[PDB]
């Protein structure tokens, strides 16, 4: 019997979704295959552990832990309640700066096996500019965009504003590079809104992307695995006004669906993901495809897109959770075996 | 006094360079201006703190190392033995196990102010493929290269080999993408050899780079800063043949030097560095410049290239160390301002 830890909470204003997701994951986990503990990180960095979750979590209130296994973070992560290391830890949260890739590094430093994306991949996917450069190199289609540092804008503003006029069609979005789904973002219908836009965004971030807007469907593909990933049929986030209602499979023609699946695997590769990614695309009325972004930590409730895309392939939510644990072990085992191969060559 | 920590040692095979480097850095810190603790990571992964280094370390043996205080990972990592929070922590080591970027993540999680590159820049510069894609986007010149995952070579070996034949001149080098300077690098003069080198590299990595080799001088530029970084004149290891004395400034045309300085600033930005990078170029006999890589954790003894390059600009080694501390504070304060502003919608 394997030992699992769910870490959730966070100081970031995603506390509640993190908690709901922990409840969803906790309730889809079979407790006779898995010995499960939880760690709740407050909006304070107080780490609170509860051991041996053996029963359905009837309420999200239950999971606002008031108490933890008093021990230090290190100790809380390096041994399961069963006395052995964890087989897999689920980081169901962003870095308590809203960051990704930070908790992964903690885990890596403590030699804790963990679910999902590694450090480079989780950090890569949270930086829109790095993400777009990786997709471009991979040959994935993207909408026109421009990027620059604050230092660049302050020196070459006229040049940069020219570049937007020459390359992008209004309306455009000004977006901070290094947030997730947050402030700083403004749709701009003209140059004067652009400049307001840049200034507001520079208040939260020193690096920006300006992207061309489009009228398109939001189409998403779930990818699962490590070295030989698989992509779901696409699903659609149905909305009458772009500014969860899911349609799975998406109403797209078959060649488009296939192209999307393949580009999802490509996106997953381009950012060197592990465990999973959700690839999010724009698909126009005329079936022009652009990749919008990958999401290394997608909504993961039982009713969320990523899990429901798998259900449609016949991978149920409990099985998806098990598959991600297995992937997590494989990846950890593989990294350690390679450490051994290298050490040995050194010797 | 401000409060500094140096973390050093680590599982990795850099263990003893890391120890020497702590020693150098320690002896370059003015103890009337700075209170200083150190944390040694043991080969087995254990953290051991030695508080309040107050004298010159004449010999590695005056460092407790494995025999410092047992240290769990916690919020306390923020805290000096003075009872003040650390102003800056030097991570003088690579990821004890994994990539680089890992102890940075840990510091990020624990809100520890740290010197040097952040998660994404430390990680992306330990990944040659990601580093090369970022260079390319910035318009930096690089030697022709191809890359692939194991899974792809397994499926498409013949096409991949043809690609090298088509796109690259031999000799070529086969490089694991991940970890630095280490195992699984081959020089390959023909296809028979390449296929051997690929096979051998995949024992240690799941992702490879194949580069066209060149005959070039290796030339380096140190950069220092956060948002308004500055680049040193370039330097070179003195060597009559290209297949430890340094020449700083390097023996190059002024204009080639200026171009390298600018390119270094560009490489710093391309990988979104903080604090510092050393940008390492190949310069051919006919002055063709190729960025080879950036190094987020460059040699940092008193005599290492990175500190010597700054010494030539008139920035002494202790001033270098102080500047890195100040940058680390500025950066940390800036993230604190941003998170505050972000969180306030
Ligand atoms: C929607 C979130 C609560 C945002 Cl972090 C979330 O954490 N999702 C998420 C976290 C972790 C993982 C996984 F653990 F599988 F890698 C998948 C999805
Ligand atoms: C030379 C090493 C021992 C290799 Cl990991 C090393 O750690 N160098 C180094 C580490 C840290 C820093 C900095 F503190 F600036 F980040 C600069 C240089």
């Amino acid at each position: 019997k394997e030992n699992i830890c769910i870490v959730f909470g966070g100081k970031s204003a995603e506390h509640e979704v993190s908690i709901l997701t922990a409840q969803n994951v906790l309730n889809a986990i079979d407790k006779d295959k898995y010995h499960v503990d939880i760690i709740y990180i407050t909006n304070d960095g107080d780490w609170r552990k509860q051991n041996n979750i053996t029963a359905e979590i009837k309420s999200t209130d239950e999971l606002h832990l008031e108490n933890g296994e008093a021990l230090e973070i290190s100790q809380l992560l390096k041994e399961s309640s069963s006395g052995q290391p964890y087989d897999a830890v689920f980081p169901l949260l962003h870095g308590p700066n809203g960051e990704d890739g930070t908790i992964q590094g903690l885990f890596e430093v403590l030699d804790v096996p963990y679910v999902g994306n590694g450090v480079l991949s989780a950090a890569s996917s949270m930086d829109k500019l790095v993400m777009k450069q990786l997709f471009e190199h991979r040959g994935l289609p993207q909408l026109p965009y421009i990027s620059f540092l604050r230092s660049e804008y302050e020196k070459y503003e006229h040049n940069i504003l020219k570049l937007v006029n020459d390359k992008l069609n209004y309306p455009v979005f000004v977006k901070p590079a290094n947030l997730g789904s947050s402030v700083g973002i403004s749709k701009c219908n003209n140059e004067a809104e652009l400049k307001e836009g840049i200034k507001e965004a520079f208040q939260f971030d020193r690096k920006l992307v300006i992207e061309q807007g489009v009228n398109a469907r939001e189409i998403e593909v779930a990818v699962l695995g490590n070295d030989y990933p698989e992509a779901t049929w696409p699903g659609e986030v149905v909305k009458d006004v772009a500014f969860v209602q899911l349609q799975i499979p998406a109403d797209l023609d078959e060649d488009v669906q296939l192209t999307l699946r393949n580009m999802a695997l490509e996106a997953f590769k381009a950012t060197d993901c592990s465990g999973l990614v959700r690839a999010d695309f724009f698909v126009t009325e005329d079936n022009q495809i652009y990749i919008n972004e990958t999401n290394a930590m997608p909504g993961f409730t039982a009713f969320s897109m990523y899990p429901k895309l798998w259900e449609n392939m016949g991978l149920s939510y409990p099985e998806l959770i098990t598959k991600l644990i297995e992937l997590a072990k494989e990846r950890h085992q593989d990294k350690q075996k390679n450490k051994y191969k290298i050490d040995r060559s050194h010797h």
